[PDB]
């Protein structure tokens, strides 16, 4: 089972690598990370910085929530993330994404107790 800490983990971290490391990266990852396994998830965005650096997001800039609620917080800083969106010829179950690399801030929901980043909901 999965707590939502945990599938945020999986579905948006990955400080194994300081950006992605090649153009493959999110041909690989969504499916590596399950994110493909019963539709192509369309876009999804990864993380390249410390989860301590990330929690941390939740006590900063609030702002409200793309989809929520009022409980996204913005970074301060910007973030190593990478952009996998889905491409043209892609069609399930031969999902193809397209990798971008970029340097923003980024803005995600928290809840709990701990209070921790349970989805990612944008960049900006």
């Amino acid at each position: 089972k999965e707590t939502a800490a945990a599938k945020f983990e999986r579905q948006h971290m990955d400080s194994s690598t300081s950006a992605a490391s090649s153009s493959n990266y999110c041909n690989q990852m969504m499916k590596s990370r399950n994110l493909t396994k019963d539709r192509c998830k369309p876009v999804n965005t990864f993380v390249h910085e410390s989860l301590a650096d990330v929690q941390a997001v939740c006590s900063q800039k609030n702002v409200a929530c793309k989809x929520g609620q009022t409980n996204c917080y913005q970074s301060y800083s910007t973030m190593s993330i990478t952009d996998c969106r889905e491409t043209g010829s892609s069609k399930y179950p031969n999902c193809a994404y397209k990798t971008t690399q970029a340097n923003k801030h980024i803005i995600v929901a928290c809840e709990g107790n701990p209070y921790v980043p349970v989805h990612f909901d944008a960049s900006v």
